[PDB]
């Protein structure tokens, strides 16, 4: 009764589709059977309670990454394990069906989300580095045996170009154990959490909200989350949702269906990679991200946003220099909207920006602090906010994505100009003077030091065509000087 192709194929006959989640009318033993795998399922299906939850679902494409961040012209750090199964499988010779595919790219996942540094290995130094490893097996049209040779929940793969048109596949792991997952968008509760946990099969318990996917061992999210997986899903939701509202993606119909994964690692405090966030899985680390009020304080809730303001940051607005100074715009809008405290405040950042660059007569470009060229950056969000434009950053970004061109390394200045006439273009105001001011107007040939280093060539042509364009709308001028905006 072994599980080979040959043995399994026969039986696949016995069933009323390739779903393989009921038995032909006029099966009513298992005596034809001629693999264990299916002979097991036909007894389940026999007996009248088979319950295909997880072990059988059909798999929608998403969007690649790549496409949802080129479109955005924002990163593409968003979640490869978004297509979860909430099937565990264990060591051994597995048994999966895909129905039909129409020749689409398809995959299965197994991620080491438990992998630990060797004994004595110091966690940081490890050999085996801090990336997710993963065994990626393809998938075909049909009968898939798959071994596996350590225990690991499974994840579909399955992007393309063009996610509304492909077709859904359906996967069968009929040698599976549901797991199951936490999706509050199916609407389940606290109850449905804590059923979940206790009864989970696998160490990590998977879990999704609107825009979060979070991979968490099932051990912390008792000892924290304990009873409150809603409010947790929410809490990241909502992180997530204020960088959205302040790209102006919902306000334009614009949120990608792609998640970001936020994950346990075993290697360092936290970080983010092109998998996403994660967390070192200890009490300390996992108390703040696995409590759902704990998330949304302090240095959690800017950790956390600045880090998935990483890959939110435009392009429009992250030229060389901008990388640390753009992303924190969100870490900013998230403290405002969690009642935690302004860190331009707490760090007197207004002041040593206006000393640094206003009263220093230096470029914006030449500034060596990233607060103090967030600072500027801040100011026009809170003056536009209570002066008749509460959309400003929202409209700003959605400006740049629909006009601002297309530049890459000492050409990327050319977006710092692009971004002054996006603001004086949605505002109707000419922030000439503004601008000015903060030395955005300053022409010569910087050397910027970010993870890049860049030559800027800012000639006094660029600066005057930009000067001009502002000029020929005749905006009205703030009545008020905007950077001497504090907190
Ligand atoms: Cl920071
Ligand atoms: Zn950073």
């Amino acid at each position: 009764m072994a599980n080979t192709p040959e043995h399994i194929g026969n039986d696949l006959k016995l069933f009323k589709d390739s779903s393989c989640t009921s038995l032909k009318p006029d099966v009513k033993n298992t005596s034809a059977f001629q693999s264990d795998a299916m002979k097991e399922l036909a007894t389940k299906i026999l007996a009248g309670h088979y319950k295909p939850d997880y072990l059988y679902a059909e798999y929608r494409a998403l969007p690649s990454p790549r496409q949802t961040g080129k479109n955005l012209r924002i990163g593409d750090g968003f979640s490869k394990y978004d297509n979860m199964t909430g099937v565990y499988l264990e060591k051994g010779r597995h048994v999966v069906l895909v129905g039909k595919t129409e020749g689409q790219e398809i995959s299965l996942l197994l991620p080491n989300l438990m992998r630990k540094p060797a004994e004595g290995v110091q966690p940081t130094k490890d050999p085996n580095g801090w990336g997710l490893h993963k065994k990626q097996i393809p998938l075909k049209e049909g009968i898939n045996i798959i071994d596996v040779e350590t225990p690991a929940n499974a994840y579909i793969s399955y992007f393309t170009e063009d996610a509304g048109k492909a077709p859904k596949i359906p996967v069968h792991f009929v040698t599976g154990k549901a797991n199951g997952y936490f999706d509050t968008t199916r609407g389940d509760t606290n109850k449905d959490w804590v059923r979940l946990l206790d009864q989970a099969v696998s160490p990590i318990m998977d879990a999704r909200g609107k825009y979060i996917q979070v991979a968490y061992p099932v051990e912390f999210l008792k000892k924290f989350t304990k009873d409150r997986g809603t409010e947790l899903i929410n809490a990241y939701d909502k992180l997530i949702g204020i960088q959205y509202q302040l790209m102006g993606l919902d306000k334009y119909g614009k949120i990608p269906e792609n998640r970001v994964l936020a994950r346990v690692n075993f290697n360092y405090y936290m970080f983010r990679d092109g998998d996403g966030v994660a967390y070192l899985g200890n009490d300390g680390t996992m108390r703040m991200v696995t409590d759902p009020e704990n998330v949304l304080k302090g240095d959690a809730c800017w950790g956390f946003s600045h880090e998935v303001g990483h890959v939110m940051q435009m392009r429009p607005m992250t030229w060389g220099g901008m990388t640390e100074v753009s992303n924190n715009i969100f870490s900013l809008q998230a403290a405002a909207k969690t009642g935690n405290e302004s860190r331009l405040k707490r760090q007197g950042s207004y002041d040593k920006a206006r000393k640094e660059i206003i009263e220093g007569e230096i470029a914006y470009l030449q500034s060596k602090d990233v607060f103090n060229k967030l600072v500027p950056l801040w100011q026009l969000h809170l003056y536009f906010t209570k002066n008749g434009h509460p959309d400003f950053y929202p409209d700003v970004m959605e400006y740049l994505r629909n006009n601002a061109g297309n530049y890459g390394g000492n050409d990327t200045v050319k977006y710092q100009f692009e971004f002054v006439k996006a603001c004086c273009d949605v505002t109707k105001t000419d922030l000439t003077d503004f601008f000015e001011k903060w030395g955005f107007f300053k022409p010569g040939k910087f050397h910027i030091g970010d993870y890049a280093q860049y030559d800027f060539n800012v000639t006094p042509e660029m600066v005057e065509e930009t000067k001009k364009w502002i000029a020929g709308k005749g905006y009205p001028k703030p009545e008020t000087d905007i950077t001497e905006l504090s907190e």
